[PDB]
C-alpha cells in the first residue's frame, strides 16, 4: 500500500501573487479562481495543501512548480510531506 504525499505551497514575501496563481494553473491544472484561493491560503497562513498523490508524482510536481519560480529569480517553494 503506497503512502500518499501532500504537495505543500509555502509562503514568501517576494514571489508575485499572480505568478503563484499561473504556476498553480499550469502545473496542477487549477482554474483562475481555485488558483487565487489556494495561493491566498498560503499567503495568510504560511502554507497550503495543493494536492495529495503518490510520492514520486508529488516530488515531480513540487520540483517543476518550484523550478518555475526559481529560474524566474523567485524563492517560490513547493515541498512534499507525508500524511
Ligand atoms: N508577493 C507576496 O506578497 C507573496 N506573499 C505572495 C505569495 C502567496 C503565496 C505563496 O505561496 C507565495 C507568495
Amino acid at each position: 500500500r503506497p503512502k500518499l504525499y501532500k504537495v505543500m505551497l509555502l509562503n514568501d514575501d517576494y514571489t508575485p501573487r499572480e505568478f503563484v496563481t499561473v504556476v498553480l494553473k499550469a502545473v496542477f491544472r487549477m482554474s483562475e479562481d481555485t488558483g487565487r484561493r489556494v495561493m491566498m491560503t498560503a499567503h495568510r497562513f504560511g502554507s497550503a495543501v495543493v494536492v495529495v498523490c503518490e510520492r514520486d508524482i508529488a516530488e515531480t510536481k513540487a520540483k517543476e512548480a518550484t523550478d518555475l519560480g526559481k529560474e524566474a529569480g523567485f524563492p517560490l517553494m513547493f515541498t512534499t510531506e507525508p500524511e
